[PDB]
């Protein structure tokens, strides 16, 4: 019954405990304002940061690891659009990267186990609301 909200647990803990916690990584906490930056919107069309990330893991928006990491690569690429790839900035969220990854792997059965029990029991409730509504 808990898999859900044990699977958003580890993952937010992983970005306050760790990826948060990356040397001078406060440039990707929070959303660019364009008081701050003001060029930034013009050229990063899909804008991502570590507290969206924490807003999507509240609502229980990622029921896998890829879906998680997708947002998590977005961060990465678009530091390397707008700053380069050799940028300071890039550095720094190519660390947020590899402390992600190397922390997941801390939890690799148990998170491998959860998508898997998350998986069928939405299967199985799908199946219910369909047998509900034809009956
Ligand atoms: C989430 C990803 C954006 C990462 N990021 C951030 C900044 C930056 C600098 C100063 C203030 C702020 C700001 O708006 N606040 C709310 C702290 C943001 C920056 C300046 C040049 N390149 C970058 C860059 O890539």
């Amino acid at each position: 019954d808990d898999d859900q909200v044990a699977f958003s647990f580890i993952l937010d803990n992983i970005v306050t405990q760790k990826m948060m916690a990356v040397p001078d990584s406060w440039p990707f906490h929070h959303p660019v304002n364009k008081k701050f930056v003001p060029d930034y919107y013009k050229v990063i069309v899909n804008p991502m940061d570590l507290e969206t990330i924490r807003k999507n893991i509240s609502k229980h928006k990622y029921q896998s690891r890829e879906s998680f990491l997708d947002d998590v690569n977005l961060i990465l690429a678009n530091s390397v659009k707008y700053n380069g790839p050799e940028s300071q900035y890039t550095k720094t969220a190519q660390e947020i990267v590899n402390v992600c990854y190397q922390t997941l792997t801390e939890y690799d059965e148990h998170l491998t186990q959860l998508e898997k029990d998350i998986c069928t029991a939405k299967e199985a409730a799908l199946e219910e609301a369909e047998l509900e509504s034809l009956d």
